Parts: structure tokens; C-alpha cells; sequence
């Protein structure tokens, strides 16, 4: 399958050079997999989700995304026009308020909910969790993320947006999850993107067009945009059967585009997420 005039990040996922605009992918498109978007919520009514998005848990009075951050992130996972896995099932877990701010107790409880909820969901191809959030170092937050991964969920987390070593951030510093940095359309590490040995993969993160609340669209930047590229890629590759939740992060890193990004400091992987499209 091919999507012409795709967002540059989607085209980058299937290409071996910057500056293309057509996204090539297998028709399976992540159908049969599930991605939990742990964020401000998901506007499930957005026509770009085609009914494949639903809110399953909120730690606030409403389950609605009153901010837009979570809807944008979920759009990059599996929206029709802006998603990597255009046929996956999206589940919304609202751990961030409508200001985009989270809590220690709610974010930790949210990861516990996903591991307990996935049983009763139809996800024959596997379960993924996308965490476009982060904070200071916390062994508790790291332990909660590792426990979600050990439950049988591919956990992708954002590295952070402070141009700093992600070792001092959680859950970015948890080794057992997949920590994602951001790149720009010119294959340079995004000016804001965190780095460090704890990073596993890079994804498109600068000027990422995706869904927004009110049935609209918006282009924003951050490692919060790069993480759903990797979460959608994992769900796509798990549906294809070439990896599972336990092996997806290493498999993505093993099959990534190597050494093509610029301004990658020594000690940080030079790997860009790549679907290795087999026509």
C-alpha cells in the first residue's frame, strides 16, 4: 500500500532517504493489534480514527481530551491520514489533565490499568503502550514502566525535550522499555531532543502533522510526536508477525536505518525507525 502526500514522518518510516512524501506499508496496517495511548485522552469521535478509538480509563471527571495532546499522539499511531498503523485499535487512558500535566499516582496507576485491561480486549496481534510523557528521575516510575513491559506490552516512552541526557528522566531511563528520540525532516536530531545511552531509537518529531481536538489537525513538535511513530511501527510489525512485544524494541533497532542522522553525540544510538518495506 502507498499513501502519497503523506506527512514527512510517515514517508520517512518507509524510506531510506530524507525528503520523500509517499508512505509505503503492508496492507495489514496493524489490524488486530492494540495501542494504549496514555496521555490527555483521545477524541474518539474524530473521523480520522474511523471508530477505531475509544476511551477506556480516565483519572479525572471527564474522559474527554480537553487539551489535544493525546489526540495528536493517537493520530500519529493509527489515524487514517496521519498514522503509522492505519488499522490498529486505539485505547485512551487519560492520565494527564487538560493542561497536559500529569501526576505521579495517576501515571503509575495508568500503567497498572493497561496491564490489567488488555486481557479483556481483542488484541490477537499484540498490545502496545505509547507514553508521550516524562518527568524527573524516579525509580518508582521506572519500576511501573518495567512492570507494564513484563506484562506483555510493548512500551514506548518519550526521551524528553530538554536537549539533555535522558538518564535523568523517568520513565525514559527505564532500560526495559523503548526510549524514543526525535529527528527533523532533514535527518538531523531535533534541536530539543534528549539523547543518551538509554535511547533505543529515533523517530520523526519536528513539525508533525496529526489530528487535533474539534475534528481538526495541527502540526507540533516534540519527542511526544516521535514516540507514537515508534508505537505505531511496533503495532505494524507485530501484526506482520516479524516481532512481538518482548522483542519489538530490539527488532526495530536491529532493522532501523543506521548512521543516517546528523548531530548524534557519541554514546547515543544513530538509529531511525524504519519499516523495512518488503514489496
Amino acid at each position: 500500500a502507498a499513501q502519497t502526500n503523506a506527512p514527512w514522518g510517515l514517508a520517512r518510516i518507509s524510506s531510506t532517504s530524507p525528503g520523500t512524501s509517499t508512505y509505503y506499508y503492508d496492507e495489514s496496517a496493524g489490524q488486530g493489534s492494540c495501542v494504549y495511548v496514555i496521555d490527555t485522552g483521545i477524541e474518539a469521535s474524530h473521523p480520522e480514527f474511523e471508530g477505531r478509538a475509544q476511551m477506556v480509563k480516565t483519572y479525572y471527571y471527564s474522559s474527554r481530551d480537553g487539551n489535544g495532546h493525546g489526540t495528536h499522539c493517537a493520530g500519529t499511531v493509527g489515524s487514517r491520514t496521519y498514522g503509522v498503523a492505519k488499522k490498529t485499535q486505539l485505547f485512551g487512558v487519560k492520565v494527564l489533565d487538560d493542561n497536559g500535566s500529569g501526576q505521579y499516582s495517576t501515571i503509575i496507576a495508568g500503567m497498572d490499568f493497561v496491564a490489567s485491561d488488555k486481557n479483556n480486549r481483542n488484541c490477537p496481534k499484540g498490545v502496545v503502550a505509547s507514553l508521550s510523557l516524562g518527568g524527573g528521575y524516579s525509580s518508582s516510575v521506572n519500576s511501573a514502566a518495567a512492570r507494564l513491559q513484563s506484562s506483555g506490552v510493548m512500551v514506548a516512552v518519550a526521551a524528553g525535550n530538554n536537549n539533555a541526557d535522558a538518564r535523568n528522566y523517568s520513565p525514559a531511563s527505564e532500560p526495559s522499555v523503548c526510549t524514543v528520540g526525535a529527528s527533523d525532516r532533514y535527518d538531523r536530531r531535533s534541536s530539543f531532543s534528549n539523547y543518551g545511552s538509554v535511547l533505543d531509537i529515533f523517530g520523526p518529531g519536528t513539525d508533525i502533522l496529526s489530528t487535533w481536538i474539534g475534528g481538526s489537525t495541527r502540526s507540533i513538535s516534540g519527542t511526544s510526536m516521535a514516540t507514537p511513530h515508534v508505537a505505531g511501527l511496533a503495532a505494524y510489525l507485530m501484526t506482520l508477525g516479524k516481532t512481538t512485544a518482548a522483542s519489538a524494541c530490539r527488532y526495530i533497532a536491529d532493522t532501523a536505518n543506521k548512521g543516517d542522522l546528523s548531530n548524534i553525540p557519541f554514546g547515543t544510538v544513530n538509529l531511525l525507525a524504519y519499516n523495512n518495506y518488503q514489496a
